[PDB]
């Protein structure tokens, strides 16, 4: 009933409750202590027993929980001490030997990694599959499928996948659909909504919004969420998240509302401009109307996003050179930060895949990625203008 | 001269730290930041395309982090440390990066209870097989050992029960056949026993317990060879788990660190008194504490251990019925889980902290109905001994 | 030059100094080491003579301060424990017994009594003048008049100085003109542009922007904040600022223009509506035509701000109505945080004054004043229009 | 009463009115909110009649002030952002223009600056006495005499007070004792229990014990420490500390026993080796039989203590090189660190005194003083040795 950025604020919490604190207080506490023995007995039988208690939870990544929760329209949420946390606790807890899990066809280095040489060597079987494309997802399945795990937008190159269409197919089987939504968090696109069952999120980026913390979230139905909690995260992963970083989390996601629209209308500002340089060979960005899932992305995103892929004519070399006489973008990995940052994976980053793969797959070679943060557009043009003039 | 290692209290303080090269801070400044950038493209190919081949030494490596590795690789006598979010991030990333379908680990008989469920019920069905073996009994972990065997997994004292295994004994086994040891040094920390000087390969640790000292975060530290603890960092951590520590934790931390020595011997000079008085008393029916004669390992304590620890496992006459009795009536103690903390706390393994366990697991095991186990604190012994005395009148 | 989004996430650090770390590393010591005592002596022989140095000072207050400098087009800045801590240790510094100090005819609770139960009774004269009326003002200068200090806006009543006319007046006479531009924030004005010498804030409010710290700035001249930093802060207050709140307070500041345009939209709506409401006796909005200082207001600041005071019918009955029927809008002193605030000036953050001098220096029975925060401004009209229904 | 060092770790905080939390919540939010104004108004009504009240007050900084204030035996505490803060809120309370304040002969260069260049450049009388000397002390007694302050043992030459016989001198003629226990800390001396009215730290130092923190103490009876908070800190200073800092100073009193033990231990053996080597002139350190004051020293301090001072035969050049020759001690002002430190107090500490001052109130140009760490004895042995060497 309230809107986003009230529950982005608000939820959860009532400072009346904890003495009028405005801000709720940081529970830095590694353990919690009982009236009696009786009832602490009782505390690890519920837990014994399948039921998440909030006794021996810890109130700060609660409330934390409780507001991603709200925002992306779930019904529980779990804190993690990273998203690749969020990732492996949530797929351990799925999967077993034999089982089956399709994947989008271009995921994050580490997920990527953690698939094929993690879990994929205990006996998990992998397909990669378009998940855009519904009749090559329905004949992918198999009896043995019992995951569905793509991002979308496909970090780095912008693929868009049919939340809805994919939902659909994975019902006729049970299959549990689970959506990477870091690029767009919940402000932009609610994959919940669409019909998946768990979202997971890298929060060191945009919920965060600062790049000072590391973690992770999962968003979900009760009965999922609470399985993730005690088996994937209590004992498969140890991904705790402190309760300092899960403040900060909280305080980043209080302007998240308005970071997006900033990042967003700053993107817009970019996309155009780069779309229509001599340098540029090609461009991924949503909100530009040659995109090829234009019509897709606007169905599921409120906004285009911040983050924007394109491609030098002058390959490799004019990658670098670009990459190199940049002054405000900073060279680096990541991406949601105040800062800008620009990264050309062809010196090496999506580092996980070998060059077949990378080929495979939707990874290139002129092909530079931005996360554009929140600095004056005028100084990001001119800093972009420079840099691809140097890239001759 | 000055080949002399500097003392286990200097380098807890000062080890891989010099204010010169961080602008004079006296206190290293915390790297709370997600990421590093680089100067060039080609510097960053070099860190990421550098990584994937091996090696660990990506200069965007976490400063904060680095210093408590190394800090800890130190005290422990390893060559190399990681840093965790949990003591079972800790365990999980080893194992996991250690072990594929098809190989064995071998076990020691008790374990901490989401160690036991992450093997039964999160490695162990995954394709990797499991024994529980007496760490204690060298021939019969001997005789357990098959080609197939590819990692000794315990802890030495076992929570909760406080069983031994002779690490040494332990580590000549696996020369000879070729399995990598793995020792949770939990309960000991690197100022009472060093298991990789003693031959283990690795140590895990839940920082969360003494070596934070002060209940106020939650950490894992892996101790090891270079190779090992680079695999590990690079597929188990970076990969597996993500349980990645944050920098304002392992700050804390580390201040917690420049005071264990300290710590431990109080608790340890605590515990002692407590021990003494607690088998003097005419309502306990067994008292397991290292620093007594009556402890069935006595001799192996002894040698493994500096100081006997700050864990007392007993049992009173009653059974558990005067066990809910006794730890209902402290006023000082609290009715907690953990340990390592600066506050006295008194649990009941079965109900608690071995809740993962079934009923005849925990008797299979050597976990008893009964068995009240005490964190002896830092408070003064003369009010925890009148806080022990008071509730052992009231479980009469 | 760089835009002031560009400036408040940048400026003071390039990240290829410290490791690459993006986030400057958080500087939590007490103190820094020497590598000769000939070299540590130097430090402490140039701060005998005057003179600042960055080593033997922390380098995350350091940045803090050169950010806000920069944001306020100021030569030097300094970071204190609170604001009071800002004018205490400003005051203190620049004011010696048979001096005057000209101050604006209403101030801030804990200022006013610093200045009539503190400074005042150790023989530095007061004198509230009008600072909006030039005339008033050049006729109580006196050759012992050394400081004029004011609030603009003043709480609660809104009232504007004319900061260029009393400059202009102060550099006649050799006085040192200090503004507290804790409402406005350097987004909004910039009084060292209008010929102020110094400004004080409490970061405690907007610059923080998330009620967790409690912080002071001042900003002005080099000489002056010098001197400020080694007579007022060292030796008469010692309010010291932790880095981690610094820290804090420069990770607000990155969002500081974005949450202010959000501030200052929804204030416009709640001014906008307010002033349509049969229970509304009078407003002080900037914003609205109909603000006597109107044409001044929109001279000094470039949008209106988020605070918003105004007087029921019924009184101090009603106002009391109103605050305990709010639902959202939180009973609490204190304005500029993410969390929108309401309050009762006269019994609470106004309590320093006795009963004559609140009628004294034009403050108000029955006034409210809210601070707006960023909650969807929907649901913060809906709390407001069911607060004054039960006003009634 | 419990021991000491179960007070330190417990006192004031029962982990069942915190939802079981062992470790108390860091409440770090800058305001309290309310259920009605008038409630409110009740808050502030009684801070206007000079009552102390927990709600509008943080339960952070509360628990710490609580906590000190077992320790030293005291009624009331009162944390601020530095020792100086103390030093200053306390002061600027409790004197006026024409009040008379008698001063240990040395003292601390800020608090020595603040006295003479800052409060008493307001109309306040300052005069040094020897308050090792009572009838000295006696003699310069005059009905004007509102404030007796001093160090003991002093900063930085180790000269102490007989803090009873003061406090007996003061009853007679009126006068309000203030003592600063920096140096000892509660655990080795506690002068309210000998008759001082009021105790200063600053916790930076051996409370804090680990050098990460900056924050000030004051501790007295409830009267006195609500007069200091509600004027001297509310009006007159605003050193306001942080929550976050205030739960790292507890953390670290949790063991100020064990530090405190063996900062004693291994200052006295570093004692009875300088005293036996043939490059010191002269040494000052409490535990060594030689001390002046050393039946005073037993008398009132239950260990010896932490710091050290001694004088190179070869004066200010020998100091010098003695320093620059230190590996393991730090060059750096400061004390009580786990980190030993070393320092020359004419050049730094005490460096807002003029040469002719410093003659005047005891603080050489040859003295060093150490602050003996928590590190291994014979590693700081080995160090200071070879710097004896080296200061030839
Ligand atoms: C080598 S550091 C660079 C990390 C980047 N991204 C992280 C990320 C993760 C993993 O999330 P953590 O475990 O919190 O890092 C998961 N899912 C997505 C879509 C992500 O973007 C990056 O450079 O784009
Ligand atoms: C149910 S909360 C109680 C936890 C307790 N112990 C933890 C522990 C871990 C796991 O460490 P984290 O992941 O940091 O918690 C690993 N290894 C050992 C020998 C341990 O004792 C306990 O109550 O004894
Ligand atoms: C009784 S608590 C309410 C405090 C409020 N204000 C603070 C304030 C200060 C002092 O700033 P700190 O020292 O940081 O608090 C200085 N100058 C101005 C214009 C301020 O608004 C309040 O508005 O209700
Ligand atoms: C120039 S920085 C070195 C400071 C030193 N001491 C400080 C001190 C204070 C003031 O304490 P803060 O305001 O917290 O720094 C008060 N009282 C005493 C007996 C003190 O020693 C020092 O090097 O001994």
């Amino acid at each position: 009933l309230p809107g986003f950025a009230t529950r982005a604020i608000h939820h959860g919490y009532d400072p009346q409750d904890h003495g009028g604190a405005l801000v709720p207080p940081v529970y830095q506490t590694a353990t919690f202590t009982f009236p009696t023995v009786e009832y602490g007995a009782a505390c690890f039988a519920g837990e014994q027993a399948g039921h998440f208690y909030s006794r021996i939870s810890n109130p700060t990544l609660n409330l934390l929980e409780a507001r991603m929760a709200s925002l992306e329209g779930g019904e529980a949420g779990l804190a993690l001490a990273s998203g690749m946390g969020a990732i492996t606790s949530t797929l351990w807890t799925l999967l077993r030997p034999g089982d089956e899990v399709l994947l989008g066809n271009t995921l994050y280095g580490h997920t990527f990694a953690f698939l094929h040489h993690g879990i994929g060597e205990f006996g998990v079987k992998l397909r990669h599959v378009d998940m855009a494309d519904l009749q090559a997802l329905e004949a992918a399945m198999t009896p043995a499928t019992r995951v569905i795990y793509f991002e979308s937008p496909a970090n780095p190159n912008m693929h868009m996948a049919d939340i809805a269409g994919v939902a659909k197919i994975a019902r006729k089987h049970g299959a549990t659909v689970v959506v990477d939504n870091t690029y767009c968090t919940p402000y932009l696109q609610r994959p919940l909504e669409l019909g998946a069952d768990l979202v997971v999120h890298s929060a060191t980026k945009y919920l965060s919004g600062h790049g000072d913390i590391t973690a992770g979230i999962v968003v979900g139905s009760q009965a999922l969420v609470d399985r993730i909690r005690l088996q994937g995260l209590k004992d498969m992963t140890g991904a705790v998240l402190s309760p300092h970083d899960a403040a900060l989390l909280m305080r980043g996601i209080k302007t998240l509302n308005l970071r997006m629209d900033r990042h967003c209308a700053n993107a817009q500002v970019l996309a155009e401009f780069l779309a229509r340089q001599p340098q540029v060979e090609l461009i991924h960005y949503p909100g530009l109307a040659s995109f090829p899932q234009y019509t897709l992305a606007r169905q599921q995103m409120s906004q285009p996003g911040g983050m924007i892929a394109f491609e030098l004519k002058g390959g490799i070399g004019a990658g670098r050179r670009f990459m190199n006489a940049l002054q405000l973008f900073s060279r680096a990995v990541s991406l949601g930060d105040a800062e800008s940052l620009a990264q050309h994976p062809a010196s090496m980053t999506h580092s996980s895949y070998t060059p077949e793969e990378r080929a495979h797959y939707g990874i290139s070679e002129g092909l530079v990625r931005l996360s554009v943060g929140l600095e004056d557009i005028d100084d990001l043009l001119a800093d972009v203008q420079q840099a691809l003039k140097a890239s001759a």
